[PDB]
């Protein structure tokens, strides 16, 4: 139970939803469960508001950018961060709502001596790399940890989200692909998603990260 408020960028740390828009869970800390809810894209306070309530955060590709939570993030889950396209720009409840999602970056779970080694559930901050080869343009980041404590069940997988406003500037000429929606990317179906994370079926093969493959230039 956490959320993700403060954006990270040139080196320092944003205030609480300085550069994030501010997630229902804001006083509950609680997850999104359904990801057929459009509250799997951004978690927002109020969809028609929250945006404008949120500053625009201006970064240069291939800087270094990422989210600090409201606390550690103490539960053993899959993080990854999808950018988006922003338009007309990073504060608008248009941003992101078409299949332009694609994903820049994740830290899974890794199998190792049979069981499943996750990230460091000590850790209140993550970052990752805006890439070099990204147009320059504002896009709208969404950062998630989909924690799998409970995840044995469908919908048992717990999804603590923030997305920040990004302003990129001095970027490439890549092509970022591929492209998927939020709601869309994810069924609930995933084996990494529907996953009893203590009890591993007999022949699995390791942790599969859900969503598509990262784009990186
Ligand atoms: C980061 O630094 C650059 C260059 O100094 C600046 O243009 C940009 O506004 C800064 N972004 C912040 C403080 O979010
Ligand atoms: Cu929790």
């Amino acid at each position: 139970h956490y959320t993700l408020p403060d954006l990270i960028a040139n080196g320092t740390v944003a205030a609480d939803w300085q550069f994030v828009r501010e997630t229902a869970n804001h006083y509950t800390n609680g997850p999104v469960t359904d990801v057929t809810d459009e509250a799997i894209r951004c978690y927002e306070l109020d969809y028609s508001a929250t945006p404008g309530e949120t500053n625009i955060a201006t970064v240069s590709a291939g800087s270094t950018v990422g989210m600090q939570g409201n606390g550690a993030f103490y539960h053993p889950g899959y993080f990854s961060a999808y950018l988006s396209q922003a338009s007309p720009a990073a504060n608008s409840p248009d941003a992101g709502t078409a299949s332009t999602w694609f994903k820049i970056w994740e830290d899974p779970p890794v199998f190792e001596n049979g069981a499943l080694v996750f990230p460091s559930q000590s850790i209140d901050q993550v970052t990752f790399t805006i890439p070099k080869n990204l147009p320059s343009g504002q896009y709208l980041l969404r950062t998630e940890q989909i924690a799998l404590h409970v995840a044995s069940t469908f919908g048992g997988a717990q999804f603590y989200i923030g997305c920040a406003q990004l302003n990129v500037v001095d970027g490439g000429s890549g092509t970022p692909g591929p492209t998927v929606a939020f709601p869309g990317a994810y069924t609930g179906n995933e084996p990494g998603i529907l996953i009893n994370i203590y009890d591993l079926p007999a022949g699995y093969t390791g942790y599969q990260s859900p969503g598509p493959a990262v784009w990186q230039g």
